[PDB]
DNA sequence: CCAAATAATAGTTTTTAGTTTATTGGG
């Protein structure tokens, strides 16, 4: 689902009754594995800037819904060290829920 | 490739020695 997703909107401007349901299942297995979550959504924005609206107008009904997940609940003194610590790196990134 | 404990150099404000001036008396 993560490469059917992944499509360009080109080719998917048919036929968007085969990625709903995979869109869907996506947004939902979001809530323990965000990744996946993350490149659905990326998926569904470009598919929302590129196609026409009216074509998502049957199942904006539907995708919003499955939307409502994600959304549930809510050395170093003074000293002038030159601040090696600062200075070291920037951590790598990982991904996370608020983000 | 950072990992801590230890003397040096130089941030003061001190005197002193090259300084520069208005009165000197020469066609």
């Amino acid at each position: 689902l993560t490469f059917l997703l992944s499509l360009p909107h080109n080719i998917i401007e048919l036929d968007v009754r085969a990625y709903v349901p995979a869109l869907q299942m996506a947004f939902k297995l979001g809530l323990s594995y965000t990744p996946l979550a993350e490149v659905g959504l990326n998926a569904l924005e470009e598919w929302s800037i590129y196609i026409d609206r009216h074509v998502m107008q049957p199942y904006y009904k539907d995708i919003l819904p499955c939307l409502d997940g994600y959304l549930k609940t809510s050395f170093n003194k003074v000293v002038l060290k030159h601040l090696k610590k600062t200075k070291n790196l920037s951590s790598n990134e990982a991904i996370s829920l608020e983000e």
